[PDB]
């Protein structure tokens, strides 16, 4: 872990053991730290971190913090259980019971309920406990962490918008950034939410999400996800088309879909194309020959 | 610090001290942790976070890690001096002599050299020691850390490419992801180097960086910056225009440039609009009316 | 009236021919001289022959002689343009025309010119509505074949009459089966374009396609000379028709693109006309025209 | 030349009596004669009946059959049969070639055969031998030109190197008056064809010349401009701006205009503009859009 990494970085930058502990601990003590035979304090690592000049978060990662613990494992097992709907059964029975052990397990658990509805496996349990679970986790909350946003994102995918919208309102506006991981999670929710909104032609909720996202940009140090910014901006375009049948807005939307293709985002392109097709279909309006030609051969697969 | 946040998160989620300290430490000690009268260890805070179910890094950020030490305070000061150049001279006379204390300081140092070149200020010692400093910092180096990528990105901003490329080559390709923070840095060097390359019409170097970025996209657990991906693709489109004058590649570029305006990234758009006007000139080509419409209004 | 002889002499000498070359086998030297002196009538037959000898097109010679005017009817038709700029002349003039509005199909066309002006400079011509309907019946109930002038008359009517009243008169004049010259082609085409503009305007999709078809039919006629500008504008009205029929985003795009070509090639007045059209067409459909075309229209109205 | 019956046809159609036509122009027995086609009618007389019937003088003539009438007409018509039946070339060329200077019409027809001949790569050695003396003989003492002169020039441009015609063209422009729709078309064709050639050979100085001559036409009273030509000549104008300073906007306008030609159905012009855009591009070591190279390739 840490200790090794410190000795490594220390020597790389050509610092003697002395430059690191000089005014932080004993040589007898510091040797124990590099030997990985004495836990280092968060505050201590921090000082060494500065002395060396290498970022604290980097040192941690360079020492193994990354899917490196009980819950970490349980989470990886879903990308696999996805591509093997039979490796399900034995796993859904060990998790289901402990789905409220911590917020992280509720996420994972919802991850299975997703894989379920997908391949169409059975989950009669989900229908008779989702409401009980939610109340137990979001009835008396005053603060939300990354994991809560991750959870709401999973919920949106396995639950009718009506059942999840109540949970969301209390989680925005965001006023601070608590890391890049946190920044990403709080943004995913807005994207998912907005997409669904635009899809139910629920313009009032759409505007709300579009606005929450515009707000995030003003937050000091927040790391906006470019792909998201580009997709939400596409949704903002459709939003204007639904509001005043603006033609430029429709063009801007088609245009952004093409950009996603031009930069190699096959997945997002397919999604945004099928998305645009349906929307127009409802508006009783035909999309360009371009987009439709893509839809077909995305059905021929 | 940490303890406060730990307790705060614990109660928010309705847990008892038992649920946390059990199997890790005595209830007697866990009280000192939540009181911050005892320093917690990286090993412990990790178990506690796993228990709480909240991101380890998020807890640390909430606990204040985000600026604190003198190195960070000095970093913030840069942009201050940037807005008010009058702060330069005095602060520079404090940093300059410490530029080799640490990689963080050398970066900050290169920061002033940037502010200076912008306000035509004179920094005579730079030219007198830049080559020596770089030779002293990167000759016995074998592996590189995030900070080095930040440094290289800076060098490209205050030094002629030729004096940097050699420091840049042994730093790629990237093999592992070491956190979103580190991910973003190794990406920036490519964008800045690729940009300078396309500008100098150095096609060989340009395609090298283009491939290095593409390689990152294959690394497990790497956060690709969407904005960069969209800008590098534009440099890639320009790359093709310069290679074999393709009218469509020129269109595509113009197209991405316009997307940067629609989604509201005004500064990248200003940037790219000048970049195209200058590239088109060297190629004896007239950019679209639209592009120069923006360039001209921007310059004012 | 026409100076055909002088024109002949002008061409004959420019091409370095001698009189014998022209008259031999057609007339005596004595008479050929009277012909060039413009002191002896020349037949269509003879002129056609001198035309073959000279090698210059018969129509051009007549044109060079002045077939573009020299007669009472032409002067009246010319006088209209004046009255438009200076309307005080309307009255005393409209008192001469009106009573002769049926003398020939030409005078009737002129007559409608006046009725058009009057409408513009808000003048009141009560006699018009008092007789127009009786007039048109008198002019078209016993008809079987239609000439170029009848198509001009129809375009005039579309300008000073509700569509429904002019519509019945048009129908029996189509489809066209044969061309009778560039002059005739242009007229049978203008009716279609003007009628189609009005169709699409009243969102009358079935009438609209009628004309669109009539037009496209003209393209299959031997030696028909399709007016390129019309072909473009009518294809714009075709793109609109398709949008109004099933809201095609591409169809709307085409319409906008064609509107742009008119700007690129410099056809100012038509570009103004179309930008104004699309702006109204669109509103009715609860759509907003592109920012582009709205900037133009708003700027044109700014005069 | 059955003008008398056509007057009868029209006179009755418009429900007019014989007295409505001859009252003030001629006697009754003479007019009777006229409609019977038993007495030639003078241009003046015909212009008068025309005003009484209210129907176009030129329309009445076309309705009477001026659409053919004489030997020169037959010879012109025969050029289509031969263009699609080369085996018919030799018999008629032996007849035409010798009459090529009989009149300007015949010289035009003659040029028609030389075009056909070049197309089917047929031998016509008498041409290369007498073409120059011919031009000299027909255009040395010329001061003013007529329609057939512009027709002849279009012909010359099609079977002769540009450099041998340019000099005969210059004296025929600018045009000052219009002399009917037939004439107006002819004069525009020369410009359109000549500008096409100039743009190809990349002769910019001359290209501008034809572009300006066309522009002047628009300022002429009663001139009937050809929409298709206007659109196509403007296309060449855009290509002109492109060759002059590689203006990207100009290039895109060219492509857009090529598209319009397809959108409205002019399959032949489109096929033509598609080819030259490809050849013109290739020369400039420039590649056209995927769009137009597609159409071109599939046009073989």
């Amino acid at each position: 872990k840490i200790g090794s990494v410190l000795k490594q970085i220390r020597q790389e930058l050509n610092y003697h053991q002395i430059d690191l502990y000089s005014g932080i601990m004993s040589k007898s003590v510091y040797i124990k730290v590099e030997a990985d035979s004495r836990p280092i304090s968060v505050e201590e690592l921090s000082k060494f971190s500065e002395r060396l000049g290498v970022n604290f978060f980097e040192i941690l990662n360079r020492a193994g913090m990354n899917s490196v613990n009980e819950t970490g494992k349980e989470k990886l097992l879903i990308s696999k259980i996805f591509t093997n709907p039979d490796l399900f059964d034995k796993n859904f029975q060990r998790i289901e019971p402990k789905r409220l052990t911590s917020l992280q397990y509720f996420s994972i658990y919802l991850g299975y309920i997703s894989i379920a509805h997908h391949y169409n496996i059975e989950v009669p349990t989900f229908n008779k406990t989702i409401t009980s679970d939610l109340k137990h986790l979001y009835d008396k909350r005053t603060t939300f962490f990354g994991i809560d946003y991750e959870i709401v994102s999973n919920l949106l995918n396995v639950l009718p918008y009506e059942e999840v919208s109540s949970i969301i309102k209390p989680m925005y506006p965001i006023v601070d950034s608590f890391g890049k991981d946190y920044d990403l999670t709080i943004q995913t929710v807005l994207k998912n939410a907005l997409t669904i909104s635009i899809m139910n032609r629920n313009l009032k909720e759409a505007q709300y999400y579009i606005n929450q996202f515009e707000h995030l940009k003003t937050i000091k140090n927040i790391s906006i996800n470019g792909y998201y910014d580009l997709e939400i901006n596409y949704l903002k375009q459709i939003y204007q088309f639904l509001t005043d049948k603006n033609i430029d807005s429709y063009l801007n939307a088609v245009n952004i879909i093409n950009i996603f293709k031009i930069i190699g985002k096959e997945d997002i392109h397919r999604s945004l194309v099928e998305e645009l097709t349906k929307i127009s279909a409802k508006e009783k309006f035909t999309p360009p020959k371009e987009v439709t030609m893509y839809y077909e051969n995305y059905v021929a697969i």
